[PDB]
């Protein structure tokens, strides 16, 4: 008797590690109890003890078997241990079977949840890297021939028709050591400032690798019960924000490349406002008259960068921001990753020219902002982004001339180190460079920004800190986000064994 059939052989999903082999997503065995209701219907006397062993009410269990009597497979319980999936088998109930199946476990939990994502109950990638690289990780199921009786019970294992092929190991660009550091410090900053959310991205300016990518709020992917959908957002890639003052270095790059501006050139920003018809550009610090181009960045003068933009024209500024990737497709293919928006016009009036120049009305992601600062730090050369470990670095694209990029770098080192600058971004033992931003959202709500890189002498790491809606008295990016940059950069440089470059001169010793 019986009918010849073919069942599948599940394939083992590939391991995801960090760049150094630390496990991030591992498919490990769990014991699962299943039943063939067609066989169970022949052993009704065994049902009550089976229900009791499974923690089910006898009536509800009997009803469930009756309501599935025409199926040949139902799950009884999933995710037990081999010891537990034997105490039920010890009842020797016909139609009850125990199997070992592989299910994802995430050893770092909430720390890398947004990057890694997760799989569904069938071990298929559903979010994050698990989805983006599902074909790589999934493998290919096998198949084997069986003989099944009239109730669907496998009577004979005949022969394997096709072997299963396991999925492939995938090493991410993430450095788990930096990820933990970034995760902890971003969390600390949210509580320090009573903020609603935040992101922090760390990039290797030489290889394009995303070394760390963390957000708050986050979630435990090992316990996705009653989860908030907002807690699962990889904000660094799928949320957009106005970068504000953090794009002024790119406006400055266009100014320097125009041949009309040098760093020691002077702009008059008195009295701290500039009327453009019915629109008024305003500075926070309004006790300045003449400022040089570095002072414009140190004071973060919207007036100053606006007058420069009028002189060189918006088109030159738009082109730099486009070339460094702001509002442009990263090409990475992360699920839900946003392109943002760099607004364009046929003709640029003064209002649109100024707002472009100081980052108002633009939409970027944290990844884009970090990649743009990586290109600035890398002497103007943009190495393509990667979420996976890069062994052979692809050729970069020269997006800012090396001379202009070097000059802007030095200016941003002064933003961090000069008198009146963003001193909380200073990294002990190293020269650091960057730019703060503070964006008013549409009571006033704010987004606090800092973007930078280090060491200034030979840049290695670019970093972006975004703090969404700090609720304490402090909200400027130089107060809220810069100290996070300092702590995380200091730890990252130490972990990567980068030599300290802030050493005394011969006369300052
Ligand atoms: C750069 O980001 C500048 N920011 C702004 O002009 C914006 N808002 O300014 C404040 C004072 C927060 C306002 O309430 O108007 C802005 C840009 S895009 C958007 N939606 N709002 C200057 N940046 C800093 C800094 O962090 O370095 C300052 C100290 C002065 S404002």
């Amino acid at each position: 008797g019986g009918s010849v059939r073919h069942i599948a052989i599940p394939a083992h999903r590939g391991l995801i590690t960090d760049r150094n082999g630390e496990p991030l997503a591992v498919s490990t065995p769990v014991t699962t109890l299943w039943a063939n209701p067609k066989e169970l219907m022949t052993a009704k006397e065994r049902w009550p003890q089976l229900a009791a062993a499974l923690g089910q009410d006898t009536k509800l269990f009997a009803d469930r078997i009756e309501q599935n009597a025409e199926r040949e497979f139902i799950y009884l319980v999933r995710g037990l241990t081999p010891e537990q999936g034997e105490g039920v088998i010890a009842l020797k109930v016909p139609g009850v079977y125990s199997i070992e199946e592989f299910r994802r476990f995430y050893p770092a939990g909430e720390v890398v949840a947004h990057a890694v994502g997760f799989t569904d109950v069938d071990d298929r990638g559903r979010e994050g890297i698990e989805l983006a690289f599902d074909e790589w990780l999934a493998g290919v199921p096998g198949k084997r021939q069986v003989l099944k009786d009239r109730r669907g019970r496998v009577i004979k294992d005949v022969q394997v028709t096709k072997n299963a092929k396991p999925g492939k190991t995938l090493a991410l660009s993430i450095d788990l050591r930096l990820q933990y550091l970034a995760h902890r410090e971003l969390r600390n900053a949210l509580l320090e400032n009573g903020a609603k959310a935040g992101s922090l991205v760390i990039m290797d300016v030489k290889t394009g690798e995303i070394l760390a990518m963390t957000n708050q709020p986050t979630y435990n992917p090992n316990n996705r019960r009653n989860l908030q959908p907002a807690a699962m957002r990889n904000r660094a890639m799928i949320d957009v924000f106005e970068p504000g003052s953090t794009v002024k270095p790119f406006s400055m790059s266009a100014a320097l490349a125009s041949g009309r501006w040098k760093p020691s050139d002077i702009v008059d920003v008195y009295p701290g406002t500039l009327q453009i018809g019915r629109y008024t550009i305003r500075d926070v610090s309004r006790n300045s008259r003449q400022l040089d181009l570095t002072g414009i960045l140190i004071k973060s003068s919207n007036v100053g960068i606006s007058k420069i933009a009028f002189d060189i024209g918006a088109e030159s500024i738009y082109s730099v921001m486009q070339q460094v990737g702001l509002g442009q497709d990263t090409g990475l293919g992360f699920p839900g990753e946003r392109v943002g928006n760099l607004p364009n016009h046929r003709k640029w009036p003064k209002a649109e020219t100024a707002t472009l120049a100081y980052g108002y009305g633009l939409s970027v992601t944290a990844i884009q902002l970090a990649h743009a600062y990586a290109a600035l730090a890398n002497d103007g050369k943009s190495v393509p982004l990667s979420m996976t470990r890069v062994d052979r670095v692809p050729d970069g694209v020269q997006v800012i001339s090396p001379e202009v990029a070097s000059t802007v770098q030095g200016m941003l080192q002064q933003v961090v180190e000069a008198q009146g600058g963003v001193f909380r971004a200073q990294v002990p033992g190293y020269h650091a460079a960057g730019k703060s931003g503070t964006a008013r959202k549409v009571e006033n709500a704010y987004r606090s920004l800092f973007a930078g890189f280090a060491p200034a002498t030979d840049p290695r790491i670019a970093m972006v800190v975004v703090i969404d809606e700090p609720s304490k008295a402090g909200y400027f990016g130089g107060l809220v986000s810069a100290p996070v940059f300092s702590k995380v950069m200091a730890g990252a440089l130490r972990l990567m064994n980068v030599p300290p470059d802030n050493l005394p001169t011969e006369f300052e010793a």
